[PDB]
């Protein structure tokens, strides 16, 4: 029968929430929608009983699941979700906050070409080195201002913080780690995945739902416009602090700042 999600991956946009779904489909034990619902977000007065349609049927002991990035940085989101169950799991693939504003960019540049450089939307005042807090793409980036507001409504136990450089270097370890805090038996591994040359990343020999080798779709692995040194060096000055203050939220150093 279908179920509401047990877990949801709700963040960040760019930092590897696809790759991670598209894995995690592979345990026997792991249910998933396809698209993403974009209910707490964009469709909530559609209600549960919408919501809980999209979901797949599951017997017992599987786990239903969906990935929305714009949850993590949606207002209303965590009350939402926390008001459909004060124990829902939560995962949240962060990126180099840097690194994922770009590839926001590029997303966008995919689409409308036209745009302005990310040097001239990186800042509201070039000459004094001002950042647009206000541009989403530097906003995301600020995990532990959203990481804040998610607290006021779920203990940090129930949320999972993947790293997703690791992701792409070590996609078993990661998904290690994501089955341990799921419940489920350590069954996704190095066997499941393997390296294609001409696309950059890791791949899954067996997709679930196929028996052919399943590499994610043209638009997964974007290649990034060539970005000014000195903008990435004040966009990681900007971040700084707030990166610290995140790995004190979480424990855990990802790297970005050394
Ligand atoms: N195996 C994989 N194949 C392709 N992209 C992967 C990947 N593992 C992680 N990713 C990353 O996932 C990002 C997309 O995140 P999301 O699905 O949340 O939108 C991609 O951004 P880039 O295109 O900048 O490389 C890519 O870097
Ligand atoms: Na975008």
């Amino acid at each position: 029968s279908k179920q509401l999600p047990q877990a949801i991956i709700i963040g960040v946009k760019k930092g590897g929430t696809r790759a991670l779904l598209e894995f995690l489909r592979v345990h026997p034990d792991v249910r998933a929608v396809g698209a993403e619902p974009h209910f707490f977000d964009r469709s909530y007065d559609k209600g549960l009983a919408w919501y809980r349609d999209l979901m797949p049927r599951t017997l017992d002991g599987q786990i239903t699941m969906e990935k929305t990035p714009s949850y993590f940085v949606t207002r209303e989101a965590p009350a939402r979700i926390s008001a459909m169950s004060k124990d829902t799991k939560l995962i949240v693939v962060v990126r180099d906050p840097v690194t994922r504003a770009i590839s926001d960019y590029t997303q966008t540049l995919s689409k409308r070409p036209d745009i302005p450089t990310f040097e001239s939307l990186t800042f509201k005042n070039r000459t004094a080195g001002l950042i647009d807090t206000s541009w989403s793409a530097i906003q995301i980036g600020i995990y532990a201002k959203h990481l804040e507001h998610w607290l006021r409504h779920f203990p940090i136990r129930q949320m999972l913080f993947v790293s997703g450089e690791r992701l792409i270097s070590d996609p078993a370890g990661e998904l290690g780690r994501v089955q341990d805090f799921l419940g489920l038996k350590r069954i996704i591994t190095d066997k499941h995945f393997y390296f294609n040359k001409t696309k950059g990343f890791p791949c899954l020999k067996k997709a679930e739902g196929s028996s052919r080798p399943h590499c994610l779709g043209k638009t997964k692995g974007r290649t990034h416009p060539e970005i000014d040194r000195e903008v990435v060096r004040r966009l990681r000055e900007f971040y700084r602090p707030f990166n610290l203050k995140f790995y004190q939220m979480t424990g855990h150093d990802f790297g970005w700042d050394g």
